[PDB]
């Protein structure tokens, strides 16, 4: 079956929130047809599969998210089933062109070091960069509520794109930091 769009995570305000779109057997059913005519918006997106769920962020035109979620599949559309543009399995990167309605992060110019991590519960999460794909938790938190969200964006002070949240580093059974795709490796 294909990845639906599900929900998304509201960033046009001060606080982020969440908003559900679809729920669990409309979301069955529309990964079976891959036919999906739902309006589409914002930056990032609440994705499943029958099985999973996670997170996809619009950069550069195109919707990532990451392969451990998504696998080869096609994400559902207007016009059908429509294939990954995009597959870097090594990398856990994949990619289709942006839906209509959706908009883009810009990626960040900033080169700056406090990152924000977007979860798809919407808790917007401190994070201290520490290399060009990695960075520390400032407020702790299970991994157990951190899952789910792997595709969801590191925002930057200004709100743009730095990264794409690939995986939690998990010290002592918690997650400690975060490592993530950077937005230089979102090349169309
Ligand atoms: C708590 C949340 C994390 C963000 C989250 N990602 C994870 O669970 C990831 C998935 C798996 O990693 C990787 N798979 C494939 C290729 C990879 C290529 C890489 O790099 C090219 C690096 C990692 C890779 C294991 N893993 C970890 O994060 C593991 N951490 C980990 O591997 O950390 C390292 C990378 C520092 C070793 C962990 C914490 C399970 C032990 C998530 O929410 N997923 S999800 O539930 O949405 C789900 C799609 C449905
Ligand atoms: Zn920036």
């Amino acid at each position: 079956g294909s990845v639906v769009i599900v929900g998304r995570i509201n960033l046009s305000g001060d606080t982020a929130y969440a908003q559900q779109t679809r729920g669990e057997e409309g979301c069955q059913e529309t990964s079976q047809t891959g036919r999906d005519k739902n309006q589409v918006e914002g930056e990032v997106q609440i994705v499943s599969t029958a099985t999973q769920t996670f997170l996809a962020t619009s950069i550069n035109g195109v919707l990532w998210t990451v392969y451990h979620g998504a696998g080869t599949r096609t994400i559902a559309s207007p016009k059908g089933p429509v294939t990954q543009m995009y597959t870097n399995v090594d990398k856990d990167l994949v990619g289709w062109q942006a839906p209509q309605g959706s908009r883009s992060l810009t990626p960040c110019t900033c080169g700056s070091s406090d990152l924000y991590l977007v979860t798809r519960h919407a808790d917007v999460i401190p994070v201290r960069r520490r290399g060009d794909s990695r960075g520390s938790l400032l407020s702790p938190r299970p991994i157990s509520y951190l899952k789910g969200s792997s595709g969801g964006p590191l925002l930057c002070p200004a709100g743009h794109a730095v990264g794409i949240f690939r995986a939690a580093v998990c010290t002592r059974g918690v997650a400690k930091a975060v490592d993530f795709i950077p937005v230089e490796s979102l090349e169309t």
